């Protein structure tokens, strides 16, 4: 009934009961485990979902069976009985938002989830108002490079009307132009957007690091396009502590890493559109953004101008370009005084997190493929440590994409 | 569509469909609820219906399913079972099943090898001297002087009111871990226990951070006995970098033959609780495993100080540096010495190309992510990018528990 989770660098051990709490199915089956996977395959249970949330809200302010309680569950159940749904107080909100990134099996970061800025945007009618508090999002979030976590929650799904919708899947992401030779310029993980950009009236650039213009949707509306002003989106030119040819490369990248296309739930309610930002984890940018085949792919590149054996996959010069472009990433956003932490700081602080939730609930869902990084994996505390998989609500979640 | 998994790999975007799960015949720890994939370790009826199926595995193998061979074979397993309680494999059913358990293994990365498997019939051992005997001649084989070549020495099964055979050493050759009076360790802390059995049982001790250990061999329903390898046969690698020129007065070393000697073999119900087996290692295994794990040797800031760089904050990747050189070390090292290995690259790499074959021969092949991807540069891989769905297919290799 209740795993047992090992730690094998201590011979520590933990029994996961919070598990239990989950009321929602994850892709594994006793006949085969799908943890590896990125992507997943009435008015009375709205109301469940609505008590249960209600009922953790109530119990995180220690105020259960009190007056107050009891009469928002009246009001809940009121409007849900008249209307098929129901309204959050932003107190509420709030209080979601802070449990849905905590539950967040995948994040490393989760050890900042206590302290989240919550932007209320459901008082939203146009894309353009959205254009005016995702601008807001970015300028607070950024604070001249010293990051602070936020989320703007914009108006949820309603029945039988279009989802408010940001297109993009980052507030901030570089263009990807397929060029004529098959190849592609820029971020090919962005090619589509790119594309979609285009479509929709956009003048492309034609760099490497162009950043995008955000296709915003409001309900049943085309999308419209907007351009960041230039001077909000914060960037940070990458250098090398002891390499000089390094910043020859003309490499850089973006300070603020906010994710814009997943699916905010709390309390049965859905939240199509609440972006969300924290700061980097350096390996995202040194290791995957950088590195990866299907992404910028500079690996053989940095590896000839450190004049590696290239020939061969036992010389580990993809494993040297690899440390040397991360130390880059560390050191140049360090330079420019723009927050950002170190594989090894981040899963030294989730391992005290994982502590924390197992005093505090008895558990944390974690994701061990995307919370050990994509280098020196064991080098890490969390490589030796055994991990939960389950889903709790409030929760964030992938939905389709709006085209 | 399908009514399976659908599998994905994100670097190339294709997509694939697993339907050898269907096959599975056992269930793993993960459930709707709760994915425990992480976690390391999670009737005469009932031996007929699995002797079945390996016979079916068997005679499918060799495209003679249905055939009168095929059924006698049926006929001749369920009488023996009906008249002794168990039955007895052909050599031949030993040999298929060595290579499926193998093949069927979802954290061994070298499975593009399992064709390639020599398959060492020992069944007619009836001696603790007897298997040790055996062990010294496989090592010879497997070892070759470094030009490495996989191996396995089945010994008899689990019988029914009988002791088992049991080689009580986790691996044919590990180094000894002597605990200090200070509370540290000598030698590696993973082999402390099986250390101090060694001297229960009279094994003078040495003081060594490689001294190699003796072999603990238990016939059935005697105590073990105690074996010393013959030094010539355990053969070792001097680590040296090659350009780091300090590297080599670490003294530091490792064995060429990784043989896991403590997992149970199961073949259609039968159980081999003592079927050594070996391959050849990959790099990571020795450089970052062995050598840098916390609760392991952890040369990491030894190497990191004479490499002279800033152990004082995590954000220098001195971890990272470190790891490096000494995963190259090890590579160059064997190579220098003429011993087989694999780097992570390579290994993965062959690894892809398995699934590949396998999705072919068999419609899917059942893998453990966290134990494919290797413990560094994991991302720079092939194998990160490509989703894997876990199962036990059998025959197969089970972990068992200590015989104390
Ligand atoms: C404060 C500093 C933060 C750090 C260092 C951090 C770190 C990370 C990292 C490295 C990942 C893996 C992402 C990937 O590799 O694609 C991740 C995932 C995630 N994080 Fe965070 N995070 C932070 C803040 C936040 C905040 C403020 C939220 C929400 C309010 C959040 C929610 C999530 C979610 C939902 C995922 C999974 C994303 C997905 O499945 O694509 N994180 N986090
Ligand atoms: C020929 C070259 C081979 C290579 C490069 C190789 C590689 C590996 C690696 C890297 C692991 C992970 C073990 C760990 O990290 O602790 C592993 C596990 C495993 N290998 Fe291999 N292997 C090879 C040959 C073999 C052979 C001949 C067999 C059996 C017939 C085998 C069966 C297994 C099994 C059962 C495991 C799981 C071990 C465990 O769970 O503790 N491998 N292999
Ligand atoms: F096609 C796809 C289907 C599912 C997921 C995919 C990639 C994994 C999703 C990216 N995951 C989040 C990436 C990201 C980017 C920037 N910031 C964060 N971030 C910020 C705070 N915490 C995480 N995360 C592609
Ligand atoms: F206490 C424990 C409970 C379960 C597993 C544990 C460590 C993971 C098992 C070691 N796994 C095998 C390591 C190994 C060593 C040498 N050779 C191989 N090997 C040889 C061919 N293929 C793999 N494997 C401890
Ligand atoms: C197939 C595999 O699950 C996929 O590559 C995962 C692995 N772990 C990850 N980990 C993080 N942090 N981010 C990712 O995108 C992924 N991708
Ligand atoms: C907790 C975690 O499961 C454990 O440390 C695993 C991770 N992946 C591994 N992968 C391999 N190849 N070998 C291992 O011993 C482990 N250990
Ligand atoms: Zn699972």
């Amino acid at each position: 009934k209740f795993p047992r989770v090992k730690n094998w660098e201590l011979g520590s051990i933990t029994y996961d009961t919070l598990c239990a709490q989950s009321q929602q199915d994850g892709p594994c089956t006793p006949r085969r485990c799908l943890g590896s996977l990125v992507l997943p395959r009435p008015a009375e249970q709205l109301l469940s979902q609505a008590r249960d949330f209600i009922n953790q809200y109530y119990s995180s302010i220690k105020r259960s069976g009190s007056q107050a309680h009891e009469e928002r569950l009246q009001e809940v159940e009121a409007e849900v009985a008249s209307t098929g749904t129901y309204h959050l107080r932003e107190s509420e909100l709030v209080f979601g938002a802070k449990q849905a990134w905590r539950n967040a099996p995948r994040c490393v970061g989760r050890i900042q989830w206590g302290k989240l800025q919550v932007f209320d945007a459901r008082d939203c009618s146009s894309a353009q108002e959205m254009f005016t508090y995702i601008c807001n999002h970015i300028k607070y979030a950024t604070n001249r490079g010293n990051l602070r976590s936020a989320i703007t929650v914009f108006p949820q799904r309603a029945p039988g009307r279009g989802d408010f919708r940001i297109w993009n899947s980052q507030l901030v992401r570089y263009a990807g132009y397929r060029q004529q030779d098959g190849s592609v310029r820029g971020d090919p993980a962005n090619v589509e957007i790119t594309e979609l950009c285009i479509q929709h009236g956009w003048t492309p650039g034609n760099g490497r690091f162009d950043v995008l213009p955000l296709l915003l949707q409001a309900p049943d509306e085309a999308p419209e396009l907007f351009v960041l002003p230039p001077e909000l989106v914060l960037e940070v030119p990458l250098e090398h502590p002891t390499l000089e040819w390094f910043a020859a490369l003309g490499l850089r990248w973006y300070a603020l890493p906010a994710v814009s296309n997943m699916l905010l739930e709390i309390g049965g309610l859905e939240f199509s559109a609440a972006p969300f930002s924290g700061w980097y984890m350096s390996t995202e940018i040194g290791t995957r953004n950088l590195c990866d085949p299907h992404r910028y792919n500079i690996l053989e590149d940095v590896a000839v101008c450190m004049d590696l054996d290239t020939r061969t996959t036992s010389s580990l010069w993809k494993d040297k370009a690899a440390v040397e472009i991360n130390l880059a990433v560390l050191h140049s956003f360090q330079l420019a005084k723009v927050t950002i932490v170190d594989h090894h700081a981040a899963t030294v602080s989730f391992m005290k997190h994982l502590d924390n939730e197992q005093k505090a609930r008895g558990g944390c869902p974690a994701d061990w493929a995307w919370i050990v990084p994509p280098i020196s994996g064991s080098l890490t505390p969390v490589f030796h440590q055994e991990m939960v998989n389950y889903i709790l609500s409030p929760a964030f979640r992938y939905q389709p994409d709006p085209w």
